[PDB]
């Protein structure tokens, strides 16, 4: 038995980890209203994506990995000698990437594919990749890994804010918000993931209080966990995520793992400007 672990590009793992563990990536892409197509990777500067999105008369659209892209990656790993492939996918509630990796795994010959629906995104999704790799090193078998990740998913989540719901509304990736649309006010929505989908949680008066609300909601949850990893995932307003990251390092005990990451182009296209998430995993994920 020889187990590989791969993922899609929305796991947003650092290039250091991708290089170290030779993590294969099925890339998602963004298409701008001028017809320019960009596949996600770590070489394109995220600041230039936000600049182009801001200069777009029409919101850019995104594409999941084609089923052929999953198949090609599966065949490449199989031909390297891997007998089993664990695949960590973007939430099935917001993208068809998972079901396409699942169906691609049915179609590829000569290798066993174990597709996993992370029901989240960004480095929180990436944490499932890092847990699977760690377990492969420890000699666990594919079903044992899938079982462990499924348990991990029960104590994993995220809350988030965005400047403007228009991007999420345009793509249909905000669930059950046909009420705070258009109207709202200077008030700020706080959203959360729930069974793979993005739903409203609370409406607060200011953005400053929304960021305080992110921390309170998450700390209230993880105080009951035996292990805790927290991820501040920042959008285009650098000072928002850096301030929350710094504050969490101060307010939390060192027994909490507190890490930082950012949104890539595909997720940023759906969030728009001002995205800021606070995610948690009830595990001590190996980040090295
Ligand atoms: C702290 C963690 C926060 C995570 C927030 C992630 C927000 C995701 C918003 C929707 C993204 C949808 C991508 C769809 C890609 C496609 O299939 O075209």
């Amino acid at each position: 038995m020889k187990i590989a672990v791969m993922t899609d590009s929305t796991s947003y793992l650092s290039q250091d980890l991708i290089d170290k563990y030779n993590i294969q990536i099925a890339p998602l892409s963004v298409t701008f209203d001028d017809g320019k197509n960009f596949t996600e990777s770590n070489e394109i500067a995220i600041e230039e994506f936000y600049n182009k999105m801001a200069s777009s008369q029409t919101i850019p659209t995104t594409s999941q990995p084609a089923i052929g892209e999953w198949i090609t990656k599966y065949e490449m790993l199989r031909d390297q000698g891997y007998t089993d492939i664990i695949v960590i996918c973007l939430s099935s509630g917001i993208s068809g990437s998972y079901q396409s990796s699942y169906q691609a795994g049915e179609m590829v010959e000569g290798v066993n594919v174990h597709a996993f629906d992370s029901k989240l995104a960004a480095m929180i999704e990436g944490c499932y990749v890092l847990r699977a790799i760690e377990m492969v090193e420890e000699g666990y078998e594919p079903q044992q890994i899938i079982d462990d990740l499924t348990n991990m998913r029960e104590h994993t989540g995220a809350y988030l804010i965005v400047d403007d719901l228009k991007n999420l509304q345009k793509s249909g990736r905000i669930t059950g918000a046909q009420a705070w649309v258009g109207t709202l006010l200077k008030m700020k929505p706080v959203l959360k993931f729930e069974d793979g989908k993005i739903i409203p949680e609370e409406k607060v008066r200011t953005k400053k209080r929304a960021i305080q609300t992110l921390e309170k909601k998450v700390l209230d949850i993880v105080k009951d966990f035996e292990e805790v990893t927290l991820f501040v995932i920042n959008g285009d307003h650098f000072e928002d995520g850096q301030a929350l990251y710094k504050k969490l390092q101060d307010d939390c005990p060192s027994a909490y793992q507190v890490a930082y990451s950012e949104f890539g182009p595909v997720v940023a296209a759906h969030l728009g400007s001002g995205g800021l998430g606070l995610g948690y995993v009830g595990r001590k994920i190996r980040l090295t």
